């Protein structure tokens, strides 16, 4: 008995039939109504396909939501990821609230922050080089072992913050089962000289098990002693008995609770490998810009609220326009791997089939986020934006200023992305193209012949999120914008966020095949269908 | 008057409710009806939602449309890219049939076989020292300049090709304005040691005339002689006449021709950056494997014509299903530039919103490519593909044997890939999963509760393309698979693949805009709508 976002009035809303020309034409006050501002974030959301009239009865379904309680709910600790009796506590991995917060037994701040200091001292003692290989030699590599959670965050802003590294480390990221991952990183270091980290809350991932074994045999090859095995290795997980079972010893292992989504959890000591990269502070910065759009996110009023405009326009589209995907369009180099960081916290979260009751919606949940960096895509897949057939929403991130002196590029890159979200707005008519193609030479039959082809309908929407500059705060903050919109949107879907159900069955078949690969004579072998039957077949001939 | 490819009888093929599992359960010979071979790639398109009924119409219709004249006319340089009455013959920088082909008063074999000879004594000079920069010093380093079709068919191969890597060359990708890509090749190159590529078929595109200008500034900031020059860049270029107003000899310039598509042109002369990483001979060997593709694609008749069947299978569901978007999941690290090269690919050819007549199109045509690595992808998207309510066509990419002897690696990556396509196509019941949770322990009660989010729904179509191993041959096999599906697609549409007139718009608007942002008393600044004009004084103050 929730709330229905996805109901008859909204699919109606459509019947305003916006034109932005006409409304930024007629109404003087279109971006003062249609943008926002969180310290030097500014959020202008103002080319949507919205009007008044829309947008508050977008904001009157989230009004009549839970969302109001589900916000309190989340960062009081309550179990609202409900299929899995869970807390859901990313927001506390970076709090400067120091507000009370007990949850399971656990006084979170202590854990929060003893945690925090724990990992402080392990990057400190590694950079000073007081933490020597078995051989005695300071440590020069960090390679990461995870995937999924435990690997694409921490990779991400590793990347996007690369300005920003300072530990004289350089840190490698192994993730893929396909050993070519693995062995990316082996080729260019040394086993005296790195140190390996396991990133795995369950310690039982199948790549990572392989990874992790794969990374001591070649420790022990080289030095041939068990015991540099404790010079040369640390874990993070949740599952602190299997660490054991590895070799690693508790001093070196650090803590991951039940409570951190994998898909949430670079905040946490998962994102150790981010500190080594950039240093402890820089990674105190990088939570405390998360902190600052959480306060935001919880205290400020819808109207006025960046994650909550953000989930209410991407619902409404995907609601009302059927839109089944939304494009997301960087435009810095640094921010190549944020749409894939994204895919995993978005997609994973929303792509879901049944409420928090357990019964199948009749409306359509999460969708597909793809997009790629600027002003690259303009020449890959900017073609289909401005001229296909699809209704794709748009988000753009702009960074008003980079990490270099050459404003002319500085400049141009600005420029081609406004002007990608100017030609969405406008487009370009049969009226004008005929004309301008007169007055390039062509004659009458030429530019009727031609014309047809160069229209470009407009009227397509887009968000503008602009920052002062890609710093560790600015960061923390844009990624913790997009944590937030995700939930809203599960909220407002009434759907849980915080589980991921439907990979279960692919692992479970993975061990079934690697079986039957194995041993043709299995049951295994003899339950499977024809086509996977023929694919192994195939990898053995 | 072209045939409808997606008219009332399409939408109701889907009427004939193919259960997967009931298909394989009751046809032995399922896999042998729905799978293909073409030399050591295998096509098993098995567990996509046809049946014998479905298919037959799917060939039907290509065997009445214009496909099989249209196949022929390519090949033989008629101007196909009717907008722009151009001839489209990428398929000619790969021949090696050697038959007649004289297009627009050139013999296309000799002017591709001398432009090819020319590649290869630049390649070799280089790699064997006989090039030395203006101090005297060999070449240790390129930098590929370049965007969009420039830059990633060159990136995406180097990429996938590393293991075959041989000339001692490093190769370096610079593209988009962001300084940061420059700056990223100009932090690790020496000027007196890197040959540096200008890629670009027009000469005037803005983030290549910025970045070529800028490494130019670079180079003679060291060396202050621009005589430096000669021994420090090559263009490749069909727009001869700009090369020399940037100082460049004919002698360092390569052609290409305007029958060669940005997107389509790694094979040619702008692919010599790949040359410069693998070789000439490994570069001949990529040549080679598309050939293999384009002889099967003309000469195979359409129902074992792989090409045309994963353009029909892809068009259908965009038609019947109304899907959006289609994975692309290859199962190999090395692939990891493949799904950003084929949107290119893809969505600039196929997102067209009118005919070749000029008319506005009543159905939807090219849809959006997305994907990611496997395995990872599992961690970050895969739950949406199983448990999502988006109906998303599927292709794995799987590599039957890599380039390393980490056995167990390989086996389980393998595994993976098969157990994803066979849970998509299984999925698990409420039944099964509530028998499942009993048997662990859950009583009554609990199970009921869970199990209905534990449900898999199972009946996903997917495609899986196994290659035998991933080599250079190999490889250009399977993008000119995509190239022709592409091609198939629009000429089932009636549209043209080979334009992209939607970009033209955003060229223009940013040129304004750039002069906006320098004197706001010019027309310019005065005719912006109020949201770029508050975006860049935002990036002012
Ligand atoms: O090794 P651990 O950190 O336990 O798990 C690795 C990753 O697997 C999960 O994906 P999924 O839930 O299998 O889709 C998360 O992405 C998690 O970070
Ligand atoms: O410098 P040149 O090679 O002339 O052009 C660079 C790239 O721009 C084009 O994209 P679009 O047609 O602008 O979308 C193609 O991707 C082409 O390779
Ligand atoms: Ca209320
Ligand atoms: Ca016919």
């Amino acid at each position: 008995n929730a709330m229905l976002f996805c109901d008859d009035s909204k699919k109606y809303l459509k019947e305003q039939n916006i034109n932005l020309k006409n409304e930024f034409d007629k109404d003087d006050k279109r971006v003062e109504k249609f943008s926002l501002k969180h310290q030097n974030i500014y959020f202008d959301y103002s080319k949507n396909l919205i009007n008044d009239y829309i947008l508050k009865s977008l904001l009157e379904s989230a009004e009549k939501s839970s969302l109001k309680d589900k916000i309190k709910q989340m960062f009081n600790g309550a179990k609202i990821n409900s299929t899995e009796h869970r807390a859901v506590l990313h927001t506390a991995l970076r709090d400067l609230s120091s507000t009370p917060l007990i949850v399971d037994g656990q006084d979170i701040r202590q854990e929060v922050t003893k945690e925090k200091q724990r990992v402080k001292e392990l990057v400190e003692k590694v950079v000073s080089g007081r933490w020597r290989g078995f051989s005695g030699k300071k440590i020069t590599d960090i390679v990461n072992i995870g995937i999924g959670g435990s690997d694409l965050g921490p990779k991400m802003v590793v990347r996007a913050l690369q300005p920003y590294h300072c530990t004289d480390l350089k840190v490698h990221f192994v993730s893929n089962v396909d050993a070519d991952s693995l062995l990316q990183a082996l080729h260019v270091v040394d086993p005296e000289t790195t140190l390996l980290i396991i990133a795995s809350k369950s310690f039982s991932t199948e790549e990572t098990l392989l990874n992790s074994i794969s990374a001591r045999e070649w420790l022990l090859d080289h030095y041939e002693d068990e015991k540099a095995v404790a010079n040369h290795f640390v874990a993070i997980s949740s599952k602190l008995d299997k660490v054991k079972e590895f070799g690693i010893d508790l001093e070196h292992c650090y803590k991951m609770w039940d409570w951190v989504g994998g898909r949430y959890s670079l905040w946490s000591s998962i994102g150790m490998s981010i500190a080594f990269a950039i240093g402890y502070d820089n990674f105190e910065k990088l939570l405390a810009g998360a902190y600052s759009v959480d306060k935001h996110f919880k205290e400020t009023e819808f109207s006025k609220n960046i994650p909550v405009i953000m989930a209410l326009l991407a619902s409404y589209y995907s609601c009302t326009y059927n839109s089944q995907s939304q494009a997301l369009l960087p435009y810095d180099e640094r921010l190549c791997y944020f749409v894939d960081y994204l895919q995993q916290a978005d997609m994973e979260s929303n792509g879901k089939s049944v409420n928090i009751a357990g019964e199948t919606v009749n409306y359509q949940t999460g969708v597909v986020l793809w997009g790629g960096v600027g002003t690259n895509g303009q020449h890959a897949f900017h073609q289909l934006l401005h001229q296909g057939n699809i209704f794709i929403p748009v988000d753009f991130i702009a960074i008003a200023t980079s990490h270099h002196n050459y404003d002319n590029h500085q400049q141009a890159l600005l420029a081609n992305c406004f002007a990608q979200s100017q030609a969405l707005m406008f487009g370009q008519s049969y009226d004008m193209v005929y004309n301008e193609l007169l007055k390039s030479g062509l004659n009458e039959t030429q530019a009727k012949e031609l014309a047809a082809h160069k229209v470009i309908p407009g009227n397509r929407p887009s968000t503008t999120i602009l920052l002062d500059e890609l710093s560790p705060y600015s960061l923390g903050a844009l990624i913790a914008l997009y944590e937030h919109k995700i939930f809203v949107q599960g909220v407002l879907w009434d759907i849980n966020s915080y589980d991921q159900w439907g990979v279960e069955l692919g692992k479970k078949l993975g061990k079934n095949i690697l079986k039957a690969m194995n041993d043709d004579s299995s049951d295994e072998y003899q339950n499977l269908d024809d086509s996977t039957r023929q694919l192994i077949a195939k990898v053995k001939n």
